[PDB]
């Protein structure tokens, strides 16, 4: 029954006004651009004009933006109708930006909660959706009834910046997956080998592999990087012949010599004999 | 009851020697450098003084040396003794360096199995460790019992460069999610937050991902790279925020540049609403 209000409608905010309204709630959408709420408006949103309008019609304020510059500029204006409204900023951005927004909304009398997308418009609402949110458990609290209408809604603690952390760091973890089974692929593809053949086996081995990372974490936590099987100064020496041998094929080696790399650094570091827990610390720049 | 040979004594070959005795197989050993196998000896092995006489020792003969020049060039010197023997490549190695090996094995009289171990030393011999094999199946029936002693023995087929190919195209895609883990940890790291926490979110995200795999390899056989759910051009624009969320952190981005330079490729091929199933073209240095 919360009135709730989305300002952004590309295909997130689409997806997002959509499963709002679907739910039943009284949605009040905008857009720097018109013409975008056309089916909103017959499945039973209201369009505003401004996104002062926009957010007056709304105890809960979606903010779906391109990125966080055009979400400072848009609120700016929206600042003296604030108060008293919860701001969810659903708009991809970094930790630091989402702790800043956070600081800008309390000083104008508004609640905040930040929100990592996990799910593609397209899953918008649909059971399996996960968006993860950060920042005062009791705004989480009374907002869940409505998050729970783009799908799942998990919250990670108050943190402003935990819900983008999360999210990036997960996305990380993906590119990392993909762009090595990609590679694979391209090394079965130059042989004349089916990837679908292929798929089930990568399967079974990244499964097993993920059974390696709480001892991974455990020895980041602990600083004590004991090799639990491989040692990095192993891994590094059979390196080399998986970049010969993607070489053989025709396949470029891109993708895999910054790991490459970073295991020849723990190496060089003295390092041959920890496992990968060790490599963790390489990456910073401080 | 099947006599075996193991050339070469390093951490791999000294566990794969035994797993050989302890499953009951008469055992004869040999390195270019001695005392390696004084455990091997108690448990019952034999050492022999040239590599010439360990082969002469054993129908199936295990190779497991440093690489394949090591394994060009001891075998080379046993060349007038390999007739009628079956000759197994546990050397790490390339699949064009297994077709020459079994190119010059076949001429000199001798049946030839590749395999690709997959397993570390310490698993040699228990219940998970896995060896993939390739070559004659009939090759591979008549030695399956003898190369159980290791661990599982899965064969791939005839291709002699098969099980290598496998082998690191698994190592491939071990390597990417391990190093996109390991970026996503330092991330979470940075910010204070455990790792030990982190994993149960990051392999409940990564299981999830792995069920994308299969609809990945259909477009790469097919040719239609339909975006399944997102297209590479929106995943190319969400990249920006990950690279300054890890800059923030201090937290290097170089595990992560060879995949944002990937989708901005493929953006500008004019792909960008394609799914990620045509990042594998993009690999090709032909």
């Amino acid at each position: 029954r919360r009135p709730v209000t989305v300002l952004g409608l590309g295909a997130m905010g689409r997806a997002l006004a959509g499963a709002l309204v679907a739910a039943g709630h009284p949605t009040t959408v905008w857009n720097r651009t018109p013409g975008r709420a056309a089916a909103l408006t017959a499945a039973g949103a209201t369009e505003a004009g401004t996104a002062a309008e926009a957010v007056a019609a709304g105890d809960l304020v979606v903010v779906c933006l391109l990125d966080d510059e055009v979400t400072r500029q848009v609120l700016a204006l929206v600042a003296p109708v604030l108060a008293g409204r919860t701001l969810v900023n659903l708009t991809n951005g970094t930790p630091e930006q989402a702790r800043r927004l956070a600081e800008w909304a309390t000083s104008h009398g508004a609640d905040h909660l930040d929100g990592g997308i996990m799910a593609v418009p397209a899953m918008i609402g649909q059971p399996g959706a996960l968006i993860l949110y950060s920042g005062p458990e009791d705004v989480f609290r009374a907002g869940r009834e409505t998050l729970a209408a783009f799908g799942a809604a998990h919250w990670l603690g108050a943190d402003p910046g935990a819900a983008a952390l999360h999210d990036l760091a997960l996305l990380a973890a993906m590119y990392g997956m993909f762009g090595g089974y990609l590679h694979a692929v391209a090394m079965i593809r130059a042989a004349g080998v089916p990837a679908t053949g292929f798929t089930p086996l990568a399967t079974d081995w990244l499964t097993a592999m993920l059974g390696a990372l709480p001892a991974l974490a455990r020895g980041v936590d602990s600083g004590d990087h004991a090799a639990d099987g491989s040692a990095v100064g192993m891994q590094a020496a059979a390196f080399g012949n998986l970049l010969a041998a993607s070489r053989e094929g025709g396949v470029s080696t891109s993708l895999l010599e910054p790991v490459r790399r970073l295991l020849d650094d723990a190496v060089r570091a003295g390092h041959g004999a920890d496992g990968l827990s060790a490599l963790v610390d390489l990456l910073r720049q401080s």
